């Protein structure tokens, strides 16, 4: 149905035209969406509409992805390997943002993870919290992870932070498709065709893509999309120089593995779809 719908039962907020939602405007996500929309990737993104103000502040107008659905089921996954900008490291080296909220995140997962002076500082930089999170979940392995689920009633898990394993990854799919044949054939052949639309894509070649999800959508009447979204971590690369997505990522040569999630991803359905 909606999106905004699912939250009555952060960024987002209703918008007056039908099947439309807001998303409060970011300069990085502005210039990528309407790049986007001129893009191979055009049909592979939500429609964006242009810039509206509401209570004198800035949102993007964005298509409802879940507005042709009858109580969709849907799965976000982050696509890299790598889930920071290569400019946070350079911050956090020369003027670091010490977090205590992530550094007490850490001690939960594993209590030996944070280091002596990062427990006597009860802190830890963004850059060292996001690449702890790409190890112990499949981001580092895979080059994607699971980030949560919902349903049209209200239910939602993000309990996935340690979600790493090749078949792990399969059972979350697996519990997600409620053996459901023809959504998970339809799920198929839609990364099968985004996966072909980035390998020709203008922009994808010319942009590191940082922080973006997969969103899996599905409801009980078999109907199943699966679209790119959140461009705000997503930057050209200079001086027309290029990425191919799928080579590791080494600092100064800005790869975000994305294609070598996507191929992961497609194995796995596609396995799932072979038991
Ligand atoms: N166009 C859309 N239509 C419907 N639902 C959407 C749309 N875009 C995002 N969502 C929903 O909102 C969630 C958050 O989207 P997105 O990642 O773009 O926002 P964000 O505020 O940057 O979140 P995060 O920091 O968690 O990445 C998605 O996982 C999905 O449930
Ligand atoms: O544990 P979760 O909720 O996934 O949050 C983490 O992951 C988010 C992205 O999903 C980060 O956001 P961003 O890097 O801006 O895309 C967020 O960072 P910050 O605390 O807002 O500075 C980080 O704490
Ligand atoms: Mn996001
Ligand atoms: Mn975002």
């Amino acid at each position: 149905g909606s999106h905004m719908s699912w939250v009555q039962l952060g960024s987002f907020k209703a918008a007056g035209t039908s099947g439309l939602i807001l998303k409060r405007c970011s300069e990085p996500e502005r210039y990528c969406l309407a790049r986007l929309m001129a893009d191979a990737l055009r049909g592979c993104v939500p429609a964006f509409h242009g810039v509206v103000e509401r209570d004198g502040e800035s949102y993007l107008q964005l298509q409802d992805l879940l507005d042709g659905f009858d109580g969709p089921c849907v799965l976000d996954c982050k696509m890299g390997v790598r889930t920071y900008l290569e400019e946070e490291l350079t911050k956090a080296r020369e003027r670091p943002k010490l977090r205590k909220d992530m550094y007490k995140k850490m001690l939960a997962v594993d209590p030996e993870a944070p280091t002596e002076e990062e427990h006597a500082q009860r802190a830890v930089t963004k850059p060292r919290y996001m690449q702890w999170r790409e190890g112990i979940s499949s981001s580092t392995t895979l080059g994607f992870r699971i980030e949560g689920i919902k349903k049209a009633d209200g239910s939602c898990s993000t309990d996935f932070k340690t979600t790493r394993s090749r078949e792990q990854v399969l059972r979350v799919f697996e519990e997600f498709v409620q053996g459901d044949e023809e959504v998970l054939r339809r799920y198929l052949n839609r990364l099968q065709q985004i996966r072909d639309t980035l390998e020709v894509s203008e922009f994808f070649r010319r942009h590191e893509v940082i922080g973006s999800s997969l969103l899996f959508v599905h409801d009980h009447c078999h109907r199943a999309g699966v679209w790119l979204i959140d461009f705000g971590k997503t930057t050209p690369l200079p001086d027309g120089q290029i990425l191919d997505h799928r080579r590791p990522w080494e600092e100064g040569n800005r790869e975000d593995g994305y294609l070598l999630g996507l191929d992961n991803l497609i194995g796995i359905l596609a396995s799932l779809a072979e038991r």
